[PDB]
């Protein structure tokens, strides 16, 4: 379903902190519970020297907040990566200046959660508007955003 990719992206420089200031989804049910399946809460990339992406996230799971550590592998689009996990879900990477903010889709095989990424805890409004602008014509029905505060707080309580 997406076709926005970054051109020219350098997974090295995706590297470190971010934060999930805004979520949004094709379906209600995959962000409307606190444990709804793609309701993750991004804390570090750490891109392996092969180009792999190894993710560290939080997840409400059991009524409490887990950490995870999840492993994207590359595929042969730069900007495209494959979780090795149960149905192979694919990680989009739309657009990013490494320094400031990251958008980013996944999608299995017909759902669909994207995310605007930023390197701090503060609410970046022109990410947001490039957040949106992406998400305009995706089929999108749920939207969450977070305020400074639940962003320095454990999935975001
Ligand atoms: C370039 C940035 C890529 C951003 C990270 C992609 C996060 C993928 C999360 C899978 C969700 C399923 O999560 S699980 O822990 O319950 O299995």
């Amino acid at each position: 379903i997406v076709t926005q990719t970054m051109k020219g992206l350098d997974i090295q420089k995706v590297a470190g902190t971010w934060y999930s200031l805004a979520m949004a989804a094709s379906d209600i049910s995959l962000l409307d519970a606190q444990s709804a399946p793609l309701r993750v809460y991004v804390e570090e990339l750490k891109p392996t020297p092969e180009g792999d992406l190894e993710i560290l996230l939080q997840k409400w799971e059991n009524g409490e907040c887990a950490q995870k550590k999840i492993i994207a592998e590359k595929t042969k689009i730069p900007a495209v990566f494959k979780i090795d996990a149960l149905n192979e879900n694919k990680v989009l990477v739309l657009d990013t200046d490494y320094k400031k903010y990251l958008l980013f889709c996944m999608e299995n095989s017909q759902s669909l959660a994207c995310q605007c990424l930023v390197r701090t805890p503060e609410v970046d409004d022109e990410a947001l508007e490039k957040f949106d602008k992406a998400l305009k014509a995706l089929p999108m029905h749920i939207r969450l955003s977070f305020n400074p505060t639940q962003l320095e707080e454990q999935c975001h309580i």
